[PDB]
């Protein structure tokens, strides 16, 4: 329920392995159908600068969640 430590960076600053971790707990902490983890092949950078539309268009049942999951981690 407590993000990673890894993940308590800026997200900018994850790594493509920070990222896919970012999804698996996410997946988890949302009980997600699990169907999103080789959509965002990508450092934290380059998710930071995708659009809600984009996650919508990468994962189509969860992108929304995940996008203000991120926008919420990006405040911290």
């Amino acid at each position: 329920s407590k993000l990673p430590g890894r993940l308590r960076i800026q997200p900018a600053l994850w790594s493509r392995e920070d990222v896919l971790h970012w999804l698996r707990w996410a997946e988890q902490e949302y009980s997600l159908p699990c169907t999103a983890e080789h959509g965002f092949e990508m450092n934290g950078r380059a998710l930071c600068i995708l659009t809600k539309d984009d996650f919508r268009h990468r994962a189509p049942s969860s992108g929304d969640e995940l996008y203000e999951l991120l926008q919420y981690i990006k405040t911290q």
